[PDB]
Order: structure tokens, then sequence, then C-alpha cells
């Protein structure tokens, strides 16, 4: 626990939280994602992606343009600090990243890149 | 216009009108739906479905459970007064229903039954 969190994205297009603070003593931080529900990945896919607030739009945009095969993310997009894979119902994925990639005083947002899902599936992350 | 309306569902999960009025003189009424943009049916499908405000949730829940192959609508759902098929970008569909299936003093709702979309895509229909 402490440097980790569990996120669930369901069939009603929602995440279970919209805010995450990362404790400044963490060297690394883990996100674990599971998709409750019965719908397939091609109709209700979810991933947890991270970037600063000012680049979220660019990532969602470039992400949509790359297709379901690239899990709706642009390959080697250097605005994406961290990201999971796109997962369907009953699947799960985890990502660990380096906390020194964040700095205190900058605003970060987590979100899903499936088309349209970022309207309700988005939230803040902050280094405290 | 005269006893019919032309409506659009776009790539942002938005319909372009959110209240429809049906005048009592009309024996029938027609709705013509188009979907501008470029996303396919499985990622951004849309339909126009009508029920009383009371049956919307029962219809939205059963439709999600019917699958993309059943155009996310329960077959022969007795609560649906009228509907179109589920279209992707570039496509189009229309429907004409009898105005005698509506009654004065009841509240009706139109919505898209694609999973996750009916929260953003809905509006009122009133018989005046
Ligand atoms: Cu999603
Ligand atoms: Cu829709």
């Amino acid at each position: 626990a402490q440097c980790s969190v569990d996120i669930q994205g369901n069939d009603q297009m929602q995440f279970n939280t919209n805010a995450i603070t990362v404790d400044k003593s963490c060297k690394q931080f883990t996100v674990n994602l599971s998709h409750p529900g019965n719908l397939p990945k091609n109709v209700m896919g979810h991933d947890w992606v991270l970037s600063t607030a000012a680049d979220m739009q660019g990532v969602v945009t470039d992400g949509m343009a790359s297709g379901l095969d690239k899990d709706y993310l642009k390959p080697d997009d250097s605005r994406v600090i961290a990201h999971t894979k796109l997962i369907g119902s009953g699947e799960k994925d985890s990502v660990t990243f380096d906390v020194s990639k964040l700095k205190e005083g900058e605003q970060y947002m987590f979100f899903c890149t499936f088309p349209g899902h970022s309207a309700l599936m988005k939230g803040t992350l902050t280094l405290k």
C-alpha cells in the first residue's frame, strides 16, 4: 500500500476515483487497473494514462488517431509520463513509474484514451 | 420542420438538438438521423430511441445486455415506441411513427442506447 493504488473502470464509462496524491517519499508508485463488468474491449476499453494537464488534450487527440491496435495511444509519445495497456472486462494490468519524473507544483491528470471516455474518465494526480 | 426533424450525432457523443415538439395535428412524425465525423460504429455508434421518461432506464439496461449484434436494443422491447438502427460515421437512418401512440400529459425521452452514451445523449419529446 502507500506507494500504490487500485483503480477500476466499469461499463458505465466511470473510474472509481478522480483524485490521487503521490507521497513525496515514494521512489516509485504503482497503479493497478481492473475492469469490472461484462463488455468487450472493442466497445468499452479502458487504460490509465498519465501526463501534465496542459498536454492531456494532445495525448487524447494523438491517441485517438492511432487506433485500437495501438491501444489508442501514439507510439513513443514523449508527453506520456506513464500508461497501462487498454483492457476489456475481466482483465487487469499494472504500471510502476519513477516518482522523480514528477515535480511538486505542476498539475498532472490521469485519463482513458478510448474515444469519448475522457469526458467522464479523467482525474488529477499531485505530488505532495 | 413540417411533422419531421433532421438530427445529428457527432464524434463527441453529442446530439444537435435536445428537445423535440410534436404538434397534435400531425398523424405521423418522422426523425432523420445522420452521424458526421469519422469514428466507426463499434467505437462511436448512435441511434435515436423513444420511450416514456419512466421506461428509459429499463430500456437502457436491457439494451446494454443485448450486444452490438442486436444494435444494443432488446428485440421486440414493448417500451420502445419507435427507434432507428445503430449507425457509425458516414451512415444515416430515419423512422416514421404514429402520433396516436403518444398521449397528452405523459413525459417522453429520446436517447442513444450505445453503452455509456445515454448519459450525454438524451433529450425531451413533448406533444403540444
Ligand atoms: Cu475507457
Ligand atoms: Cu451513441
